[PDB]
């Protein structure tokens, strides 16, 4: 094409994928580190790498190929930005209150006790760290992707034999 | 009042408790190391010591005490025990075939699909540590906990309308 260029995100991939294009959770929490999505705050747990593959791996192989890289830049870019919005005093955390507000600017639709819920299982010394944050965001989005692809009746409930809900959670 | 003796628990965590009796999760590794508990060479990580920590915290105190601590080495003991029976090359890791045994002497009939996810997301590199494995039989335990203790027809299946699914699975 004309208006063909080199992907700025590539090298920080390439640097840790090796030879067949793939990452795992530990490989990606590297190269994420030097993409610097997480600016100041601090880099992202194992974990939080850990459901970021889960949450794009779409033929269950435990890693992650360059264009499901690119997906999860654009997300994470997007959390970022919200999660800016709100820590005015650039703690690093935020409130509580204002996660419930994050929640639902971004799309998420919870009732007032599960985001109490979901305040109180992330909340470390009373704040959220953006470590938390996005890994709340991601199994946030991994979770309601499979709830909703079950429910296409869009009635808000689904019925989960045991053996579905076992492998569909524990993959988050 | 005979047959009384001194716990031979009680070093670990006093060594660590310090004076109000109580431990964290930080700590929680550090107890369970000195115990050896774990293989031999490497500690729980700490995502695994949270989920232990919470499988226990009655009180919500996001600590644990002496007696939660006995009761948790007895559990991790039993699941320890199912472990070995299946590490065949005492690697102190495990494969999707021998996970499956693990799980199935311990009671459970996941499928393969089911163990198939477990085993992608908990695995360090190919094969599942005594560490994931934990984390894994903690999680399995309060996901089935919360499944059974919603199934009303007694069928295997649950209506699990939209908010409650996500409390349910974003309090593990």
């Amino acid at each position: 094409f004309p208006g063909q260029t080199q992907d700025p995100l590539y090298g920080y991939f390439a640097a840790v994928a090796g030879q067949d294009g793939q990452i795992d959770a530990d490989e990606l929490q590297r190269c994420l580190t030097q993409s610097g999505i997480a600016g100041g705050y601090k880099p992202f747990n194992l974990e939080t790498c850990r459901l970021m593959v889960s949450m794009l791996d779409r033929d269950m192989s435990g890693t992650m190929g360059f264009n499901e890289f690119k997906e999860l830049w654009a997300v994470l870019n997007g959390w970022r930005q919200h999660f800016i919005s709100f820590d005015t005093d650039r703690s690093g955390t935020v409130d509580p209150q204002e996660l419930q507000k994050a929640l639902t600017t971004m799309g998420f639709r919870l009732s007032p006790q599960a985001v109490n819920s979901i305040a109180k299982r992330y909340s470390t010394n009373g704040k959220i760290t953006f470590d938390d944050y996005i890994a709340c965001c991601v199994k946030l989005r991994a979770l309601t992707d499979s709830f909703r692809r079950r429910d296409t009746a869009q009635q808000g409930v689904v019925n989960f034999p045991y053996d579905d809900f076992i492998q569909c959670v524990m993959s988050v």
